């Protein structure tokens, strides 16, 4: 039994090693503890080695991602199959064309991940039984599937979440048990010993939300390590738990552990003394803060053994998180007003609050913060608890930016998070301008749903030019097709090629209208001069030729 | 009227093409091994169907086309 | 027509010139009671349109063929 998996753990295997482990947890202790002590040690160094590249971030060994995913009958897809990018990949596509529900099938595969990380044999989402299911499918039924990859020792992680119609007269079962393995492995390991845990959050459209300016006071809820689980997989990001969160770490850095214990000690030592004698009923009902002395005690080993890192040093990891990613904003911070908190920020140098933002720049700093915050409660055992691990879904990532921030608004995403795989979907060719080709899977403009293949394009997008990008890829002409005006350089180009040349009655006419429309010095103008003096060369040229002989 | 450049700025491969411009004209509008290697880079990453190799080897021909000329008209110069 | 409003905690109040958009508004409204006539139409689609789209709305309080139901919430923004 355990002669093959001692070898095959050793081989680099952790679900062997795994198995070894559960094995040997309930055995004899004592004499056994090296050896059950070995596996668990080699199968939490598989989740936490890692090195520091050259440029200064933390690489960890066995990254985790996403690597295959296929739907069969699921909505407007046939059978359909995507190959991700272990960093960044970007969906594309007309309206209409799926996209959207790629990743609401990521989301609801990860969704198992997320609740067997959080609860034992806990369950995720499903599919719909009402409008997931394809229409006119003589199946009647639809399923997903996703091969994530976890290093050299998981190169395949299967999940497939089914569903079956009304009436479809058989049910079908989601095959959803190596996720359950592998989040057991994850949750056990994190109990045993604290360890970095995965992010998975989708951001939906559904993130526009107005924003409300009063707070839900902090029940105690918020500073739980797994509450960067708590509806992350759900559209919008948790804006509220961010701010919340974020008051309780001003309050808890100006005020410090190192100044409410001592005053407690002080505050014993003297009732104690006072109480000497006798005389104990100031003591019986002063009772409560001599125990809540201990209480202090308590809840607090938790923030010393788990090496989680400090109130101040996780505000300032936000906040340069929060200020890097989002152009117009230069620092955020915590300020009393009135005697409540509030979350005051600044805007190209002026000090409005987080109400008062727009709906772009709050949008995005919603996303920013929020991913930061699953990020440093998830990663305490990281110097930089960013560059962790996961997976993060964002639909219409350009949602509400001006064309100057969608030309940064992926460099600063993925340098403030490296080791996240980013699965986006875009509208924008200034987006895709920053992209390479090879990250992007197109949806053709004539696909009715029947092709199996979400394809890369055929130009390098990154570096390129907004016309070409428009054009080639997303297939829109560069000028309005709608508009007649925009016809008209075309026209003279017609015109100017079955005449000689000369600017005859029309040309001049369609010249004359084309300067009155869009100026003087359009480049329209200088496109019309360029073609006539390119004639006039072309027609000098043929006249030299026709005088040199006959 | 939106004050955007056509082409991102933060990405190093946008400036390749006006990169090379230089190099042809540092030297006196011919190859040279720095230029070739900056060509063959931007053959790489744009492609043959690209626009951009199709300005490069059109600033390639052109200068190598006026510097025919100006041996032409130095050379009668003297 | 002029909207105006004083910060909170200021002792000096700054009033609202409103009363030609009524009179506007009172003629539309006795000229349509006597004899119907056109309405204008004002609306706002704001950001806050586009949350997601359920059939929940039964007991909705209100009558949607009543005419001016047409002027129900059509300023919220969605
Ligand atoms: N059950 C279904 N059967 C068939 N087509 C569907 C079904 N559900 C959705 N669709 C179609 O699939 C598309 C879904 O749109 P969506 O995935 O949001 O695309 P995009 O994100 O590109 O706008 C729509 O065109 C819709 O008509």
């Amino acid at each position: 039994m355990t002669k093959q998996y001692e070898r095959k753990a050793k081989g680099g295997n952790l679900l062997s090693a795994f198995e070894l482990y559960q094995r040997n947890s309930d055995k004899a202790p004592g004499l056994g503890e090296m050896l059950v002590g070995e596996w668990f040690e080699m199968c939490r160094d598989y989740i936490q080695d890692g090195h520091v590249d050259e440029s200064g971030i933390f690489r960890p060994d066995n990254a985790f991602y996403l690597r295959r995913l296929t739907l069969k009958d699921f909505r407007r897809f046939s059978l359909l199959e995507i190959k991700l990018e272990e960093d960044l990949t970007v969906i594309i596509g007309n309206n209409g064309k799926g996209k959207t529900s790629i990743l609401y099938a990521i989301a609801k595969t990860l969704s198992w991940f997320v609740a067997n990380i959080l609860k034992e044999g806990g369950s995720g989402q499903r599919l719909s039984e009402m409008t997931d299911i394809k229409n006119d499918a003589e199946d009647r039924y639809s399923d997903v599937s996703s091969t994530f990859f976890f290093g050299k020792g998981l190169k395949s992680v299967p999940i497939r979440l089914s569903r079956s119609a009304l009436g479809t007269a058989e049910r079908r079962d989601s095959e959803v048990k190596p996720a359950k393995d592998l989040a057991d492995i994850w949750r056990v390991i994190n109990e045993v010993n604290t360890i970095n845990l995965p992010t998975f959050a989708l951001y939906n459209v559904e993130r526009s939300q107005p924003f409300n300016r009063n707070i839900k006071d902090n029940t105690g809820r918020r500073e739980e390590r797994f509450d960067a689980y708590s509806q992350t997989l759900g559209g919008a990001g948790r804006f509220d738990h961010f701010v919340e969160w974020y008051i309780y770490l001003h309050k808890r850095t100006v005020s410090d552990i190192s100044s409410s214990i001592k005053e407690l000690e002080q505050q014993v030592n003297d009732l104690q003394r006072t109480v000497d004698g006798g005389m104990v009923s100031v003591k019986s009902l002063l009772e409560q803060m001599k125990f809540k002395l201990s209480e202090a005690i308590e809840r607090n080993d938790a923030a010393v053994s788990s090496r989680v890192l400090t109130e101040s040093v996780q505000k300032s990891i936000v906040e340069k998180a929060i200020c890097s990613v989002v152009p117009s904003i230069s620092n955020i911070w915590v300020e009393m007003i009135t005697g409540s908190d509030l979350v005051k920020v600044t805007n190209d140098g002026h000090d409005v609050t987080i109400d008062q933002l727009s709906d772009g720049q709050r949008v995005f700093l919603s996303l920013v913060a929020d991913l930061a915050r699953r990020m440093v409660m998830l990663n305490p055992l990281l110097e930089n608890p960013l560059e962790g691990r996961g997976i993060v879904l964002i639909d219409q990532i350009e949602l509400h930016l001006h064309p100057k921030w969608q030309q940064e608004v992926i460099l600063n995403l993925r340098s403030a998070f490296p080791n996240i795989q980013f699965i986006i979907t875009t509208h924008s060719p200034i987006v895709l301008s920053t992209i390479e080709k090879r990250c992007i899977r197109e949806f053709e403009p004539n696909d009715d749903g029947d092709q199996s293949f979400l394809d890369s394009p055929d130009m390098q997008t990154k570096g390129s030019e907004n016309a070409q990008i428009l054009e080639q890829v997303m297939n829109v002409h560069s000028t309005p097709p709608g508009i007649a005006e925009s016809h008209w350089l075309g026209n003279f180009e017609l015109l100017l090629l079955d005449n000689s040349g000369e600017l005859d009655n029309h040309s001049q006419v369609l010249y004359d209208q084309i300067k009155a429309h869009f100026g003087i010095d359009s480049i329209e103008l200088k496109k019309a001069d360029s073609l006539i003096r390119i004639n006039k060369m072309k027609n000098k040229l043929n006249k030299i030729r026709a005088e040199k002989g006959k």
